[PDB]
């Protein structure tokens, strides 16, 4: 059933009310965490970083899913105006976030939480949004993977 919430574009997005079952994650599977901000803060400020690196996101979980058919492993996104149970959870102070969670240990499965469980994360910075040759290269060391972004020369 979780595995049939990615939208087109192979990616699914967290809720209020799907994230209890989410944050239990899925045995076996990788769990990719892209936490954003699509709209404005409460400042009504927006914030570009999240949009930039959101296609960069988009990208290079097109590669994978295409280069790596068999890979176990799940893109999410969640908008941190849109889940705040997330937020407190997580305890998050801003955006973006890009994390990744492993499987969880099959004997702790029971366990594992996005909440408690240890997770990679991909340092997002203005200098880095848009590099998908970067991201991907993290994502591919993480899920033992060999991809190819298109990226020209």
């Amino acid at each position: 059933d979780i595995l049939q919430l990615k939208d087109d574009t192979g990616v699914i997005t967290v809720t209020a009310d799907n994230y209890p079952l989410l944050s239990r994650g899925v045995p076996g599977y990788f769990n990719i965490l892209y936490i954003t901000m699509r709209g404005t803060n409460s400042n009504g400020m927006s914030c570009q970083l999240c949009h930039d690196f959101e296609k960069t996101y988009h990208a290079v979980a097109d590669v994978i899913r295409s280069q790596a058919p068999q890979s176990l492993n799940l893109f999410f996104t969640v908008d941190v105006n849109e889940v705040p149970q997330l937020v407190k959870d997580l305890k998050l102070q801003n955006v973006p976030h890009l994390v990744v969670y492993p499987p969880a240990e099959s004997n702790k499965q029971s366990q594992f939480e996005w909440k408690t469980s240890p997770f990679y994360q991909y340092s997002l910075v203005p200098e880095n949004a848009e590099n998908t040759l970067q991201f991907g290269d993290f994502l591919a060391k993480i899920l033992n993977i060999s991809i190819t972004v298109p990226q020209a020369f």
